[PDB]
């Protein structure tokens, strides 16, 4: 069972960062229209195309949409990712230049799997056996074939479930928490603040606890200072575990509720 519809094509990478997925396409010597696939980090479900042209690297964010189309900003809608490859490799239509060849992953490397492989595998499941007590092969299908409204709620409540985050905690009693355990660079938490509906991001760096304001838009998008945008805060976890975008450096390990 592979939960994303994207998993069968060789040139998918699962969850990775920019940098590994910019240095999977210089190994494969660069070269306009070399292009793979990989998860979006940020919107739900989705994914990115990431095309060199020029011998400089261009970032598609593909967006699920709510007929379970895919699409890039302003682009034309397609029924799946292998469907949208397939036409953006026979008409530009916007692109910098046609995909051409498939930065296809190296022998032994498996797509890695994310947050939506985890929300559909995990907790897409338990919601299924909850509501309808499947089994078998009707369990699973019915996990693909959940509405993106409602992957979305299970997805934007999730960070509740994880080990990280800490529904009752000062910024004083975080400090206490994070000095008081081993103080390895990128432990965290998350807590939620006062004003709804904003978070702090709490991480050790250097021995030092750090602070950081997560806010989310009137759109609902959670931020963090950089102004990078996140449908969810597990998503925001799980991104800034890959990548620092403003952070003194990345998430690790989490310091453990309870
Ligand atoms: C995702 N992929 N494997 N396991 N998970 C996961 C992590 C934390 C919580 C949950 C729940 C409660 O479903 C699943």
């Amino acid at each position: 069972h592979m939960p994303d519809p994207a998993a069968h094509l060789p040139f998918f990478y699962g969850s990775i960062s920019r940098a590994e997925a910019e240095e999977h396409l210089k190994l494969a010597g660069m070269a306009d229209g070399l292009f793979l696939l990989r998860q979006c980090l940020r919107s739900l479900g989705g994914y990115v195309l990431s095309l060199v042209h020029d011998v400089r690297f261009h970032h598609f964010p593909i967006e699920r949409q709510l007929n379970g189309t895919y699409a890039i900003a302003g682009g034309k809608a397609h029924c799946g990712p292998a469907e949208l490859c397939e036409f953006y490799s026979r008409d530009p239509d916007g692109l910098p230049c046609n995909l051409r060849k498939p930065c296809n992953r190296p022998s032994g490397l498996e797509p890695q799997p994310g947050v939506f492989d985890c929300l559909r595998d995990a907790m897409v499941r338990d919601y299924v056996r909850q509501t309808w007590k499947l089994e078998g092969e009707a369990l699973e299908q019915a996990i693909i074939s959940q509405a993106p409204q409602v992957e979305k709620l299970i997805a934007t409540t999730a960070h509740e479930r994880m080990p990280w985050y800490h529904s009752s905690l000062t910024r004083e009693e975080a400090e206490r928490k994070l000095y008081s355990g081993a103080q390895t660079d990128g432990k965290f938490l998350l807590r939620p603040r006062k004003e709804q509906g904003t978070y702090a991001l709490s991480l050790i760096y250097g021995k030092t606890v750090y602070h950081y304001l997560i806010s989310q838009d009137k759109a609902g998008k959670y931020c963090i200072p950089e102004g990078t945008k996140f449908d969810t805060l597990w998503q925001l976890v799980e991104y800034l575990k890959l990548k620092a975008d403003g952070l003194i450096y990345c998430l690790k390990e989490a310091c453990p509720n309870s």
